[PDB]
């Protein structure tokens, strides 16, 4: 559902991935995205971000409008495979467009609003199928996340891990590497799941 009218997210999966022995892997999955949507003001998350020049303001005043989307994520942080060191962190996404493009995507993890890592991938398009598709195959955290998904992990309450989370947000910016054109941006907030289904999600529409 998270799609510009220049550039859709097809997935976007982070997870961890154990290897038990040589021919058995074990993967456990953070958060996974694979209708109308219920807007949201974008002023009101702007606190949240970094609001200097390059900003989610300055962004969303360059437009297009429609390219912006905010996504809650409950994480599962249940440790579901037995881990042990050398584990691999990492994150797989697919986007796709009607046209060839070579793509930006800028990805700024943001603690208490400012830009604590900004991971930066470009990707070239493939013709796929009659469309183009971008493919960023098992891209590995850095050490930053790896450590705050531990630094939750060993809190005792979910609720305490939550409470960390309020101030823990990613900013994702999808730009065309040629124009400079804005593409297709998410934000992203988050809180640990609870239920027994595990990770959820849920998209808005950032409007003004």
């Amino acid at each position: 559902t998270i799609a510009s009218s220049r550039l859709r997210l097809l997935e976007y999966s982070a997870f961890m991935e154990v290897q038990r022995d040589p021919d058995t892997y074990s993967k456990h999955l953070f958060v996974h995205i694979g209708p109308p949507l219920e807007a949201v003001d974008v002023r009101q998350i702007y606190d949240k971000f970094p609001e200097k020049k390059g900003g989610l303001k300055e962004l969303y005043e360059k437009g297009p409008p429609n390219a912006f989307f905010l996504v809650k994520f409950w994480a599962d942080l249940n440790s579901t495979i037995q881990e042990g060191p050398g584990a691999f962190y990492g994150v797989s996404s697919q986007y796709s467009s009607a046209d060839s493009m070579t793509i930006s995507v800028s990805t700024k993890v943001c603690s208490f609003g400012k830009q604590v890592v900004e991971k930066v991938e470009t990707e070239y398009a493939r013709l796929e199928n009659g469309r183009f598709v971008y493919r960023i195959h098992r891209s590995p955290m850095c050490e930053y996340m790896i450590n705050f998904i531990h630094k939750l992990k060993h809190l005792p309450e979910k609720y305490m891990m939550n409470s960390v989370l309020e101030n823990f947000t990613i900013l994702q910016v999808v730009t065309s590497r040629d124009s400079q054109e804005t593409l297709l941006v998410i934000a992203f907030v988050f809180e640990v799941s609870t239920s027994e289904h595990g990770a959820q999600h849920h998209v808005y529409k950032l409007v003004k």
